């Protein structure tokens, strides 16, 4: 299928919503990721779907850092069902894949987390709340570098931090206290990047049931245990505790993560 100067190849991956295909650009001779969206199958998914959908393009047109997937075009005619997002190409793989039997060593997880940091710092930075940070919305560049992805229920905001009542994201990353208020968005960014660490180097989340009723009962109510193996060295699990308290008042903030001692050393 041509589409404009590209045209369209398989499919190589999925968004929360749409598909992703290669796309060969015939202009430069460089190959695109595109994300191919059915305006009607968002409005029937139903912030519903479209609403997510047109949120993260108006983000990813005000943003450009490293750490941050870059959105090169967007192809919209209003009188049809399709749109195209295209982006700059990554690996094909996300940071890891969970649940995983084989996760990241120390040095691997501190290598992508240092990154994480710097992409987290940089958007709440811009006044952006991400609120969908996990390891499938976290892509390897070329570089070998994170890209962060996904700002479909990303909340802006004025001032110092989002002051925020509702409950959006991926259940098993979702903060204890979006579940039981107002609450500040970016220790909800916190404690999500908490979750990413412990499933960095244990393959699966410390938060697990299949009735989403009792994943979040596990969330606000179930101490933080750390299995057996793989063992992993002491400071990283004195920072995935503190990322992972349930009370956003004494959780780590992020000047504080940059100076933790399993961070620096
Ligand atoms: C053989 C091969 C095949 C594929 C790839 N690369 C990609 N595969 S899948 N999706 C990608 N990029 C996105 C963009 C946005 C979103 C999103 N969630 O908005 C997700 C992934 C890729 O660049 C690389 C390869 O060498
Ligand atoms: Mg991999």
């Amino acid at each position: 299928m041509q589409l404009n100067q590209y045209t369209l190849k398989d499919e190589i991956g999925k968004g929360s919503y749409g598909v992703v295909k290669l796309a060969y650009n015939e202009n430069d001779n460089t190959y695109y990721a595109m994300k191919v969206l059915s305006k009607k199958k968002l409005i029937r998914q139903a912030r519903g779907p479209i609403e997510q959908v047109y949120q993260e393009i108006a983000i990813l047109k005000k943003l450009d850092h490293p750490n941050v997937v870059k959105l090169v075009e967007v192809l919209d005619d209003p009188n049809e069902d399709h749109l195209y997002m295209v982006f700059e190409l990554v690996n094909q793989g996300p940071v890891m894949e969970v649940p995983t039997l084989k996760p990241l060593s120390e040095d691997q997880a501190r290598f992508y987390f240092q990154d994480l940091i710097k992409g987290i710092e940089y958007l709440h930075y811009q006044k952006i709340i991400h609120r969908d940070i996990k390891p499938s919305n976290l892509l390897v560049g070329e570089d070998g570098h994170i890209k962060i992805a996904d700002f479909g229920v990303s909340n802006e905001f004025k001032g110092s931090d989002a002051l925020l009542s509702n409950t959006v994201g991926t259940p098993a990353f979702m903060a204890p206290e979006s579940l039981s208020k107002i609450f500040s968005g970016k220790a909800l960014d916190v404690w999500a990047m908490g979750v990413t660490l412990y499933c960095f180097v244990f393959g699966q989340c410390p938060f697990m049931d299949e009735r989403i009723m009792c994943l979040h009962s596990k969330i606000k109510s179930q101490a933080l245990e750390f299995p057996d193996q793989p063992d992993i060295a002491e400071d990283l699990k004195d920072l995935i505790t503190r990322m992972l308290d349930k009370n956003p008042e004494s959780r780590i903030v992020v000047p504080e993560i940059k100076l933790h001692p399993w961070v620096t050393r």
